[PDB]
């Protein structure tokens, strides 16, 4: 697919069989979603945007599913606003920006 | 180009005769800059991302070039931990994300 940027690049997940809104960003380097929780084991973590820094709990190898194409990797799950998929999973996606 | 994302998207930018680095962020819906002068008049504003809400001051209508392609259009000056180019300007370079 090509994704153009007038609007918001949200697109939808799976993850456990349930489907999210997500969106595709180049500028995070990891994938945070929105609370929920998932069995399997979690580290502490703490990442930083722009206007500072919030808890998030690590979960290692979760598969999630990006239209159509699976990706499996470290998701960060903390009090979001949205769901951000990052650039751990957009590779594995395949996704490039380009102009 | 055709930029993959196994690294940061970092490009260099010229702004006000400077050179800079950026990060071509597709979560972003504005762009943003660490603290510069910018010839222009500015007005406050407020931004948020994750961790919350910050002021930033707004110029409307500046040249930026982006790998040689210019944008004219509105930047923000404020305490960033990365210069973000938005969607904002990547639409105007013709920028879209592609799998
Ligand atoms: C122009 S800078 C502000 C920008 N936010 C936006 O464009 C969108 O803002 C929002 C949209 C909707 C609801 C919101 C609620 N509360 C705050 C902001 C909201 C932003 O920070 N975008 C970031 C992603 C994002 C969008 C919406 C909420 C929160 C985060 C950015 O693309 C990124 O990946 N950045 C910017 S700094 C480092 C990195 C980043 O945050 N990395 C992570 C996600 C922490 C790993």
């Amino acid at each position: 697919p090509q994704i153009t940027l007038w609007q918001r690049p949200l697109v939808t997940i799976k993850i456990g069989g349930q489907l999210k809104e997500a969106l595709l960003d180049t500028g995070a380097d990891d994938t945070v979603l929105e609370e929920m929780s998932l069995p399997g084991r979690w580290k502490p973590k703490m990442i930083g945007g722009i206007g500072g820094f919030i808890k998030v709990r690590q979960y290692d190898q979760i598969l999630i599913e990006i239209c159509g194409h699976k990706a499996i990797g470290t998701v960060l799950v903390g009090p979001t606003p949205v769901n951000i998929i990052g650039r751990n999973l957009l590779t594995q996606i395949g996704c490039t920006l380009n102009f």
